[PDB]
């Protein structure tokens, strides 16, 4: 299930100087009877420039470079619609040989579907992430899969993003969870920590994190008990003075894979007049039980219940305001990698 099936922005560098250039891979991971897709691309105009007949400057027309997929005889289908000035890249590369290619019987389920290299034009962190745009409609977060009946794959794919270039882990704001290891053995817990680095004048948290339930079980990360509907995580270093009242809530689908964790101080007059605000540290840690050795991941993700999320998560500052800009969500790596 997601996010074992996904598309996903990879970065070749994750730091590179103003002048260089960075190889964005678009890959996609398990898409059942996969046969295109339509794609929209956000990038920041002033910091990134997608580039290439090896060198030059995307036009409107320009599609990106060729994957690993998607180049065979079944008629592929090509179209561009860049907006150099905004910062958008929208392209369609689907085949259009369908009877043929499901006759084939061996569908292209993962690999990189396209390739974009973009020249760094400024010094700024900055982030790459597909978008809903009002010409598609129903994309999810700005992508359209399709399957090999030449139907949109309307649910069970993750879109894993944003991709970050120039992040400074010290300085930067963010939420990201961590791991205590990347590989483990079926039976075993990994422990996978929710936490942050300088968010100004921190509260509270919500949360909506995706794993995939046949992969992973979500369990209590020190005595292995499954997480049921209403389970609490485990606290961190954050949001556990008592002086501030906080309130903690678990409402998951564990059947779905979805977890979704809120907790938050509510006497916030007397934790603005500490002045001594909690803007780094741990939040949460939620265990995943291994139920098979193989490649998956867990990631943040937006919900429904959510509609002002980012990236699936919410943070408050301490007058109860949402933090609707200036930090970053940084996806954590893939567990149990091939």
């Amino acid at each position: 299930m997601a996010p074992t099936s996904s598309i996903e922005i990879v970065l070749d560098k994750t730091t590179a100087s103003v002048g260089e250039i960075v190889t964005a891979s678009i890959n996609i991971k398990n898409i059942t009877n996969f046969s295109g897709c339509q794609l929209n691309m956000k990038y920041d105009p002033a910091v990134l420039q997608p580039v290439t007949s090896s060198g030059v400057a995307y036009t409107k027309s320009t599609m990106p470079g060729a994957g690993t997929i998607l180049n065979s005889d079944f008629n592929l289908r090509q179209v561009a619609d860049n907006d150099l000035e905004k910062g958008i890249l929208n392209f369609s590369k689907a085949y259009v040989s369908l009877d043929d290619y499901r006759t084939a019987a061996a569908p292209e389920q993962t690999g990189t579907v396209a390739v974009v290299k973009f020249k760094v034009l400024k010094e700024e962190t900055s982030s790459i992430s597909f978008e809903d745009t009002t010409s598609v409609p129903n994309a999810i977060d700005g992508t359209v899969l399709f399957d090999w009946n030449g139907d949109r794959i309307q649910s069970g794919y993750s879109v894993i993003q944003p991709a970050v270039i120039n992040l400074d882990m010290t300085k930067a704001s963010y939420i990201t969870m961590g791991y205590d290891k990347n590989a483990a053995e079926v039976g075993e817990i990994i422990k996978a920590t929710v936490k942050i680095n300088k968010i100004t004048n921190f509260s509270g948290y919500q949360v909506n994190i995706k794993y995939d339930p046949t992969v992973l079980q979500a369990v209590n990360p020190k005595t292995g008990v499954a997480y049921t509907n209403s389970s609490l995580p485990t606290s961190g270093e954050l949001l556990v003075s008592e002086d501030y009242g906080p309130i903690v809530q678990g409402v998951h689908k564990i059947s779905e894979g979805i977890l979704n964790l809120s907790r938050s101080y509510t006497a916030l007059e007397v934790y603005r007049a500490s002045e001594s605000p909690e803007e780094t540290g741990t939040l949460a840690v939620v265990g995943f039980k291994v139920l098979q050795k193989k490649a998956t991941t867990v990631v943040f993700e937006d919900s429904e219940t959510m509609p002002n999320g980012i990236t699936g998560t919410t943070l408050f500052n301490w007058y109860g305001n949402r933090i609707q800009s200036g930090y970053f969500v940084i996806q954590p790596g893939e567990i149990n990698s091939a």
